[PDB]
C-alpha cells in the first residue's frame, strides 16, 4: 500500500488471535499497545513521550500481523492512548517514507 | 527521497529563520517544536501523548521548509523533547508511506 497521510494512519492488526486497530508511527521506535495479556515473561522498559516518562511490560519475539504482513518481534504493553506500530516493527513490514 | 525506518527519520527543517533538526512523524496529526518566538497570533492548547499532556502555543499560517520543501500550516510550540513534523506538515510535501 501507499498510505497518505491526510487521515491518521490506522491499520488492522492481530496479536494473540484478536483484531485491534494500531496507528503506523514513524515516530515510534517501539511499539506499544495497550492492556492486554500476552504470553511469557515480560522485562520492565521506560519509554519517553510527550508528556514524559512511563513503565511500560516488555515483552519479547511476540508474533503480530500488520496490515495482513507477518511480524515478530517486541511488544510493548502500557497506557498509551492508542495502540501504536512503531519502527522496530514497521522495519519488519518493510515500510518506508516516501515523498 | 525513500527514507529507511531503521533509524529514527531525522531531516533539518528551516522555521522562523532557524535551522532545526525535526523528526517525521506520521503518528502526530500536528506539528510541534521546542521552545522559539514565532511571529503573529497564538492561542494555547493542550496536546497529549506518552506520559500525558503539554501546554503549548497554536500559531497558524507558518511557513516551514522540510527537508527542502517549503509548507504552510499550523505550528504548535512548547516542550516537547523533540521537533516534532506532523501529518498536517507531512501532507503538504507529499510523504507517503509505503510497503
Ligand atoms: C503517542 C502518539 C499517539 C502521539 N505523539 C507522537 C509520537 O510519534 C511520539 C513522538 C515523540 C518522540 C520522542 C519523544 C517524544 C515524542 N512518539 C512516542 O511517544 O514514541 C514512544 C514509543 O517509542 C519511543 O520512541 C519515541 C518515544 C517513545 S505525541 O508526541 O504524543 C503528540 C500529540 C499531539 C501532537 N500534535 C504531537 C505529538
Ligand atoms: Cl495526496
Ligand atoms: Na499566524
Amino acid at each position: 500500500p501507499q498510505i497518505t497521510l491526510w487521515k491518521r494512519p490506522l491499520v488492522t492488526i492481530k496479536i494473540g488471535g484478536q483484531l485491534k486497530e494500531a496507528l503506523l508511527n514513524t515516530g515510534a521506535d517501539d511499539t506499544v499497545i495497550e492492556e492486554m495479556s500476552l504470553p511469557g515473561r515480560w522485562k520492565p522498559k521506560m519509554i519517553g513521550g510527550i508528556g514524559g516518562f512511563i513503565k511500560v511490560r516488555q515483552y519479547d519475539q511476540i508474533i503480530i500481523e500488520i496490515a495482513g504482513h507477518k511480524a515478530i518481534g517486541t511488544v510493548l504493553v502500557g497506557p498509551t492512548p492508542v495502540n501504536i506500530i512503531g519502527r522496530n516493527l514497521l522495519t519488519q513490514i518493510g515500510a518506508t517514507l516516501n515523498f
